[PDB]
């Protein structure tokens, strides 16, 4: 219940999401080569896949 | 028996369902060895099997 509570309502509900945002746009203003946007991007999905529990 | 196993919202995963087509359709037009075969036909039984969310 106490999980919950902070989870939805007192601290951040979308940490996923968050970081998954958050690390695009400090992206934004470099120009990150191609050989690297391939790798970031496909494991910025592999975050969005798992539990955030997973070790 | 078999209708009442389809008739229910807690049947293969559709998620697994189409990563079980994506690697298959990946293997589809490789000169493939045994070896990898078998074994990932085993796993993809496994890949079945298993919840979404389990390490």
């Amino acid at each position: 219940q106490l999980k919950i509570i902070k989870k939805e309502l007192g601290l951040e509900k979308d940490d996923k999401d968050a970081i998954e945002e958050k690390f695009r746009e400090r992206l934004k203003e470099l120009v990150v080569p191609k050989h690297v946007m391939d790798v970031v991007d496909e494991e910025l999905s592999k975050l969005g896949l798992l539990d955030n529990h997973s070790s």
